[PDB]
């Protein structure tokens, strides 16, 4: 194949998505209502009506988002429509890509996720930890820039997401000097995100011990598709060691300018978006300028791309 | 159609690629994201198709992307020759959009105001001494006795009264906190620490809504040619000196959306139409008075819905 599907992960959700694919495919409204059954609240209810306050609680919006690219990838394997060559997601969306591997079961995951978004909140005492989106600075100089700002306290780039886009995390004082030593660098814009939860820094290492805990009591399957880790940007096929690359994914950085290089440096032409919002579209023509990329999750986005 | 409102969002309600669809098929759409564009100084469309989603997410690019998204709206319904409304309103951030559309605000200098009142916004008070909570399944007297209780001398109110049962506080981040367990201690069922920097809608903001005030005095303001209800009286202002000061009085005071949605109804409308991204409001409305519950507008195929 020269097509690979990517799914999106926290701040993609809105109130009300996926209304129009549920309208014409009884399998979106099938998927959540599983989720809802292992969750013991109507999650199809919370993404159609809100609160909106509620959707974006991470324990609630990880559940959200992974039903809903689960139901997009049912809907697009129920119009028998041509395998992609390999899958990714970012952050929660990784989840996604591996249950559509076939590496954990569905309802499983649905309640992994859950306690991941729990796990995350509980990690850090508010107020504790930042997140800063550093706009127009080479990788190597916010390397060096969080180096410096250290002291002795976390602060480290946790998402690279495109050429001149990457976000560092960390405790608050940290992670506040690294944003004026990364101005001073040259970066066009240090940006403060409005987040309690300091993810993917060494902050998180005791959540992840947690979550290993819980992995050990859920059974993992080979993928059936190659799905290339965050961690490592590995299309890792041993279940332990995909196992493994979770835990090391929740505090270490998100490596999603690699990924998508990998699939272009594999061959892949297109990166199919399947989940709510265009989010990782609009990362992937900066990464790659050559790799078209579309976004799938309404009625009018498949019928395009069938 | 039945007699009806058209209510427009606010911030939250942005994403990453909307209105795609409906501007790949009429140019009102992206004639209307030009423009904003040429009062802005960068282009608008390209940071709401492309991201980077951390810039559109800060209010001062949040504001205008959701006004532009609004107004582009009302003009695809305008050139399809749909139906009037007989009020409109939206909140906070949308009680813009609905001034632009009923004429009352030029929609460039709009625009330009939208952003400033974003900056502001964003300076009134450092990152890290304000805070935001939702409370759920508290009545709204019960929240005022929670916020006096922890105020302790500092700054802590509703800011938003959404539907009943459904209330956001903010303030002097202790005080907010404070807050939060008491209404928990009262019997709320949830109390939400919303990731949010700026604490909108309360007496910190009087500083800032001070600044605004000057700017509002150099745009001019025409009576409006559709009613708009105000979040801050809940009134049908007619006076455009009037709604200018509405617009300052609202920045420290609470949004009263649940009255609003009441008032539309009283003014004999049947239903409330969503008009901009996502479905937000759509939901409140449902929670405030269930049989004012209107299709959404935003995408092509919706637009069926209201012809
Ligand atoms: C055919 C719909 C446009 C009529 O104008 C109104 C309701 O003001
Ligand atoms: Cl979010
Ligand atoms: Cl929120
Ligand atoms: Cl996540
Ligand atoms: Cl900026
Ligand atoms: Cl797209
Ligand atoms: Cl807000
Ligand atoms: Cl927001
Ligand atoms: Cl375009
Ligand atoms: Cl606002």
């Amino acid at each position: 194949s020269k097509f690979a599907i990517v799914f999106p992960g926290q701040g993609s959700q809105a109130v009300g998505m996926l209304a129009d694919l549920a309208e014409q495919y009884a399998v979106v409204k099938q998927t959540f209502a599983e989720a809802s059954e292992v969750l013991g609240y109507d999650l199809w209810a919370l993404v159609q009506d809100g609160p909106v306050e509620d959707l974006n609680q991470t324990f609630r919006t990880q559940p959200a988002l992974l039903a809903a690219s689960v139901a997009i990838w049912r809907v697009w394997q129920q119009l028998g429509l041509e395998q992609p060559a390999v899958l990714a997601g970012h952050s929660l969306g990784e989840y996604s890509a591996l249950v559509c591997a076939g590496v954990i079961d569905f309802k499983q995951a649905i309640k992994l996720v859950e306690l991941r978004g729990q796990l995350m909140q509980q990690a850090v005492p508010a107020g504790t930890g930042a997140m800063y989106a550093i706009i127009g600075l080479e990788d190597e100089a916010i390397a060096k820039a969080c180096a410096d700002a250290a002291q002795g306290e976390v602060v480290s780039p946790v998402n690279f997401n495109s050429p001149g886009q990457v976000v560092i995390a960390g405790q608050k004082d940290a992670v506040e000097r690294a944003g004026v030593l990364c101005k001073e660098a040259g970066a066009k814009r240090a940006l403060p995100l409005p987040v309690s939860v300091p993810s993917h820094c060494a902050l998180m290492k005791p959540a992840a011990d947690e979550l290993a805990k819980t992995l050990a009591e859920l059974e993992f399957n080979a993928p059936q598709i190659p799905v290339i880790n965050n961690v490592d940007v590995v299309a890792e096929t041993d279940p332990v060691k995909i196992k493994d690359a979770l835990i090391r994914q929740l505090y270490s950085p998100v490596r999603w300018t690699e990924c998508v290089e990998q699939m272009s440096a594999q061959g892949v032409e297109k990166l199919i978006e399947m989940g709510p919002g265009k989010v990782l579209t609009g990362l992937t023509k900066r990464i790659v300028k050559t790799l078209e990329g579309v976004a799938v999750n309404d009625v009018a986005s498949l019928d395009a791309v069938k």
